[PDB]
């Protein structure tokens, strides 16, 4: 009777009474509850918790009948509970799970590229690389027999991409560098002349330019064309300040306007030309710069003078006590992103914004507020350069590091293993891929060309190919370098020869691929020399860690790629080595914490014409 009036909530259940009056219950579940007067739940706030917070608060969103979930952000993957009603909050609660390309197996990498999942904060989250014997930008991969990244076809992959789709213009010898100077589609490294003159390029004075009479001055073996002091006599033709003109015919070698006798860092330039303690080398060049010491000697190359160094390093990084940024926690690459002094690694705000390291979303970036505004869990401001020195996380080989971007040995410290007088013939590196291929040509005493970039964790990958025939002895790579005492290096002999000089001690050096760490207590000379060659334990110098028990040597113009894992943290070591596309040798997992990270650089003893081809470090934890 009374009820045909509406006068309850529309929703609401209206009993009428034989009196005419009417009395208002129910309220739509999904309202408040007077009655007549019935008004919107809040399902989301003040009730549960049944949407996924990003690390964020405001992840429910409140309806005008029920409610609504977000659906996963960025990164996630998942459900996206809807509901009306206040039952259906309770019950149903949204699952979202980390993303993961690879391990999800979504990506469209080629069949035979690998996924490989760059971290769950990482832009993007993962890439294709094509495997060891092909080459490509990893949704296409083709031929790579030499492993030097360039297949041996132009790919489809040609014109939408960079690098690795354009046909190797040395098919079959690794030159990852691709230099060909005279443009005939014929490489340089297999060119046999380079700038088409018709002087066949080991006979031509100017290899990299046109000159066919020979014109040579000075009789340096250097012609007049090519030639950056045409008329002394300097057959290296170096050249420090790169200015087309050669240090010997110059007053001013590195242009700092100082002269060469006035220049106390006549290499470095310095104009202020500081000198600190007066010792006549300047701060800039002074491997002591607090110090007093001329001769500057650094008998365990480690790039702190004799004078500096006490060797008191606790933390095992290769950075002592008194020059270590974090002086009781290991950091090799001491890191200090803010600039504070404090190093990143016992440092709980390593940009100094605020907001601790393991509750920021710009670990490296100053940023207070937080700026997520697509909520991927990653700070608007580091969107695509995590550590922000402009190259982008896909290209960065140290995402988190400002200090390293690119695999780069182009300047590379030499460290001479036994030293002496004569019967000292000392390596020859050839520099190319702008410091990522390195060729090494003499027959020499031991040996490593180590780089300046420092790392922990790390992943150094090479391909190793020895162009030639004569010899059947050591080449490999040194990681982990911190001195000429210090590092662990892999070394690949051919034929199983014991070394020869029998003094201090006898080394026996067998085939196949080694894993040694060094923690020599005379450092370099003779000890060390027969220690790093011989196969085993040798008291005071060297410790064989792994060695491929087949004894498998190398053979003459074959290409192969090794990949280094280390992570000091734990002391977890693996090698791979790869002929081609398949694993000739692994050295499993391995375990040792000598030392807590340093130095990557490639290793020789006694074998010439060894290619270091298509080099890439990463950092992998950083
Ligand atoms: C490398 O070896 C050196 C010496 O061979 C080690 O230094 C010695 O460590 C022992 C512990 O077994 C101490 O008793 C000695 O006092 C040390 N010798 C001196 C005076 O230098 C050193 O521990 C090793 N370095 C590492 C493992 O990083
Ligand atoms: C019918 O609806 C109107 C709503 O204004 C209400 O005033 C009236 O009381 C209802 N029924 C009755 C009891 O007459
Ligand atoms: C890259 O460009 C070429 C251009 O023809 C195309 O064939 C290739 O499929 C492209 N890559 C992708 C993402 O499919
Ligand atoms: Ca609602
Ligand atoms: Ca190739
Ligand atoms: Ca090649
Ligand atoms: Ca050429
Ligand atoms: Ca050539
Ligand atoms: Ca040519
Ligand atoms: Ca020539
Ligand atoms: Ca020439
Ligand atoms: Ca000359
Ligand atoms: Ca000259
Ligand atoms: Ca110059
Ligand atoms: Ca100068
Ligand atoms: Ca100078
Ligand atoms: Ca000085
Ligand atoms: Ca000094
Ligand atoms: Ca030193
Ligand atoms: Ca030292
Ligand atoms: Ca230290
Ligand atoms: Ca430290
Ligand atoms: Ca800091
Ligand atoms: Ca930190
Ligand atoms: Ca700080
Ligand atoms: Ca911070
Ligand atoms: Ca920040
Ligand atoms: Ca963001
Ligand atoms: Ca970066
Ligand atoms: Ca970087
Ligand atoms: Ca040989
Ligand atoms: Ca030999
Ligand atoms: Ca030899």
């Amino acid at each position: 009777d009374g009820c045909l009036s509406n006068p309850c909530f529309p929703g609401a259940q209206c009993s009428s009474f034989p009196d005419g009056s009417w009395s208002c219950g129910f309220c739509p579940v999904g309202f408040l509850g007077n009655g007549t007067h019935c008004e919107d739940l809040d399902e989301c706030a003040l009730v549960p918790d049944i949407c996924f917070s990003t690390s964020k608060v405001p992840r429910c969103v409140n309806t005008q009948p029920g409610f609504h979930c977000l659906p996963c952000p960025p990164r996630y993957r998942g459900n996206q509970p809807v509901g009306v009603g206040l039952e259906a909050a309770k019950t149903e609660k949204q699952v979202c799970e980390p993303e993961n390309p690879c391990k999800d197996k979504t990506h469209n990498c080629h069949k035979h590229a690998e996924c490989i999942y760059l971290g769950h904060f990482s832009d993007p989250m993962y890439k294709c690389e094509c495997q060891t014997g092909y080459a490509g930008d990893g949704l296409i991969c083709g031929e790579d027999s030499d492993l030097d990244g360039w297949p041996s076809l132009n790919l489809v992959c040609a014109t939408n991409a960079t690098y690795h789709c354009i046909k190797d213009n040395c098919p079959h010898l690794p030159n990852s560098g691709q230099e060909d100077f005279d443009k005939d589609g014929i490489g340089d490294a297999c060119d046999d002349d380079d700038d088409n003159d018709g002087v066949t390029d080991e006979k031509d004075n100017c290899q990299l330019l046109f000159n066919p009479r020979q014109a040579d001055y000075d009789k340096d073996e250097v012609g007049d064309r090519c030639d950056n002091c045409p008329y002394v006599h300097n057959p290296a033709q170096i050249d420090t300040d790169n200015n087309g003109e050669g240090d010997a015919c110059s007053v001013d070698i590195d242009g700092d306007d100082v002269f060469n006798e006035r220049d106390n860092c006549p290499y470095v330039y310095n104009t202020d030309q500081r000198d600190t303690d007066g010792d006549g080398v300047g701060d800039h060049c002074d491997n002591c710069p607090l110090v007093h010491n001329p001769d500057q000697t650094d008998v365990d190359n480690d790039l702190v003078g004799d004078q500096c160094d006490n060797n008191e390093d606790i933390d095992d990084d290769g950075h002592q006590n008194n020059q270590d940024n974090c002086p009781y926690i290991s950091n090799a690459n001491q890191a200090d992103h803010d600039r504070d002094g404090q190093g990143d690694a016992c440092d709980p705000d390593d940009d100094n914004d605020g907001v601790p390291d393991d509750r920021d979303n710009c670990r490296l970036v100053f940023n207070p507020d937080q700026e997520d505004l697509d909520g991927d869990g990653r700070g608007d401001i580091c969107k695509d350069d995590f550590d922000n020195d402009n190259i982008p996380d896909i290209d960065d080989v140290c995402p988190e590091n400002n200090a390293i971007s690119e695999t780069d040995f182009r300047n590379f410290q030499m460290v001479p293993l036994d030293p002496k007088g004569t019967t000292q013939i000392d390596p020859n590196w050839v520099i190319r891929h702008q410091g990522k291929e390195l060729v090494q040509t003499a027959n020499s005493d031991p040996g490593i060309a180590v780089g300046f970039d420092e790392f922990g964790s790390v992943d150094f990958s090479g391909t190793f190919y020895v162009n030639t025939d004569r010899d059947d002895d050591y080449a490999g790579f040194v990681f982990g370098y911190q001195s000429s005492s210090r590092f662990y290096v892999v070394m690949w002999k051919q034929v199983t020869q014991t070394y020869w000089e029998d003094q201090p001690t006898r080394a026996y050096g067998y085939s196949g691929v080694s894993l040694k760490v060094v923690n020599s207590t005379t450092g370099t000379g003779e000890h060390l020399r027969n220690a790093l060659w011989h196969t085993g334990n040798t008291p005071g110098q060297v410790r064989t860690l792994w060695h491929d028990p087949r004894n498998i040597g190398w053979k003459d113009y074959t290409a192969y790629r090794w990949h280094l894992t280390h992570r000091p943290k734990t002391g977890y070591i693996r090698v791979l080595v790869h002929e081609g596309k398949q694993v000739m040798a692994d050295s499993g997992p391995i375990y040792d914490q000598t030392y807590a990270g340093g130095r990557l650089g490639l290793f020789v003893f006694s074998q010439e014409m060894v290619y270091f081809s298509d080099l890439k470090y990463e950092c992998r934890d950083i």
